[PDB]
């Protein structure tokens, strides 16, 4: 694991021996790519570089096979051949055949590690909101009052915590009646004494959540969990369920989950205990 280095042909800068087969495994750290460039190339020329050749293998494909005698036509650089790969590993192989008629001096080449911009180079952004690239990695950041989930990728608001124990109460989505936040998971816990069940009361007009997709699946969802029984998911304009919902349990979890896009008014419900 290195940041740079050189690769010289056997007996460089003098003639390379015949019947040789040397290999180099290049490895830079993760989050880095590799820039490989040749500053010297003096190898026996042949069709498809059959006899003598230097070979470059990156990842799973062959990047190049080099032979012949070529110099730098640009006076401002000694580079005659270069390669740029987005992988942290690279392979160089040099083969010389049985005999060398002329004076061939082989090759000199150098490699340096290059940073990957995970924020732009990747096909799909690794952050829900903002991506911050640095050298050897990247990190995700969130807008004000948003917080980074345990995956260090998704941002959401803090809309959990309070446990409800009162025999009657009122619960509403964040920022009600202004639009609710995105990419968040809100959790409300209602805990009544054993003799009572939790009854939820939701007015039809007090409920506006993003509509479900064409398949009928809710992207943002409101769900009531009572032990084994589940109520919902609920979606759409207007509460789909009944006005009075008997959960038949003294313990209820209300989980409102949102995705990254599409926010509407939200909801407001009331709960009350009922003797059993
Ligand atoms: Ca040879
Ligand atoms: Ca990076
Ligand atoms: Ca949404
Ligand atoms: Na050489």
């Amino acid at each position: 694991p290195t940041m740079y280095g050189e690769i010289l042909s056997p007996n460089y800068p003098q003639a390379y021996p015949s019947e040789v087969e040397k290999s180099w495994d290049i490895e830079v750290p993760e989050g880095y790519g590799i820039h490989l460039y040749f500053t010297h190339l003096d190898i026996e020329l042949s069709e498809n570089c059959a006899y003598d050749s230097v070979q470059i293998i990156s990842g799973d494909t062959e990047e190049g096979r080099l032979c012949g005698q070529r110099s730098s036509n640009n006076p401002h650089s000694p580079i005659v051949e270069e390669f740029q790969v987005p992988y942290n590993k690279l392979q160089v192989i040099f083969k010389s055949d049985f005999s060398n008629e002329e004076r061939f001096t082989g090759f000199a080449a150098y490699y340096v590690a290059t940073d990957i911009n995970e924020c732009t180079d990747f096909v799909d952004v690794p952050c829900s909101h903002f991506c911050n690239n640095f050298i050897g990695g990247y990190f995700c950041s969130c807008p004000p009052e948003y917080f980074l989930h345990d995956d260090m990728k998704n941002c959401g608001v803090n809309c959990s915590g309070d446990v409800f124990t009162a025999l009657i109460g009122e619960i509403a989505s964040p920022n009600y009646p202004k639009p609710y936040p995105e990419n968040s998971r809100c959790e409300y816990q209602i805990r009544l004494e054993k003799g009572f069940q939790v009854v939820v009361t939701l007015r039809r007009e007090d409920f506006d959540v993003e509509a479900a997709d064409s398949a009928g699946n809710c992207l943002d969802s409101l769900v009531f969990v009572a032990g084994d029984r589940q109520f919902g998911p609920y979606c759409g304009h207007g509460f789909p369920g009944p006005l009075n919902i008997e959960t038949k349990s003294n313990a209820l979890d209300i989980i409102f989950q949102t995705d990254l896009t599409g926010q509407k008014k939200g909801w407001k419900l009331r709960y009350h205990g009922d003797p059993m």
